[PDB]
């Protein structure tokens, strides 16, 4: 289920429903289903609604354990950072404006990595500046 | 509760960044990326995932409390049949082909509609069998 074509066939698999059952209920045929569970064509956002509709499930849901593979993007923030901003528990009382501070640090591209690391550096910059 | 073009907005805004910081970042013009925040558009699934690399987490993460108004669609299965399936826990090991016999069950255009009743059903029958 690690792909997303093959997460499609294991909801229906696990569910032993015939393609003709999905089809009829996401109004869609069973060539154009099977295309989807074959991964020969990529599924449009509404149409995950639908299919997710047909399992019961939220889009949310179906795509949990489904690795999208394709080309890397690099992420705009560092990832200690970002993964400092992403966690609720860890800098939550950041203000947004902190987060665009932090994001400029930068050492001869080499960059501390741990989301820690990076809180005690805004607690130290936020006593000496604001 | 969120909208999808909504939790776009709502990442870039809690990081404090610009447009151009991640539409250049993620290889797509600004006025395309304030189309998807203003939800003008929808992102295909591929441009979905750059979005997502952008902010360093995965689509999944991405997607955690957006919600979809679009669909309509209804269950292929009863709700709670579909639960049961879904829930990791709860009837693990029902096979397809026990899914498949306990989704004909309905009584009088109505079904119990709780996950638990589902698998005390399953039990019981697969006990006779
Ligand atoms: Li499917
Ligand atoms: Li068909
Ligand atoms: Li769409
Ligand atoms: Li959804
Ligand atoms: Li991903």
């Amino acid at each position: 289920h690690m792909k997303l074509h093959e997460r499609l066939r294991e909801l229906r698999s696990e569910r032993g429903l015939r393609l003709k059952d999905v089809a009829e209920t996401a109004g869609i045929s069973v060539p154009y289903l099977s295309d989807l569970e074959r991964g020969r064509t990529n599924p449009s956002l509404e149409t995950l609604q639908t299919l997710a509709g047909a399992y019961s499930i939220t889009v949310h849901d179906l795509l949990e354990g489904v690795e999208f593979y394709g080309d890397s993007t690099e992420g705009a923030l560092p990832k200690g950072l970002a993964d400092l901003v992403a966690d609720p528990l860890l800098g939550s009382q950041i203000t947004p404006d902190w987060v665009r501070t932090l994001s400029r640090i930068e050492l001869r591209g080499k960059r501390p990595r741990d989301k820690q690391d990076w809180y005690e550096i805004y607690l130290h910059l936020k006593r000496i500046l604001g």
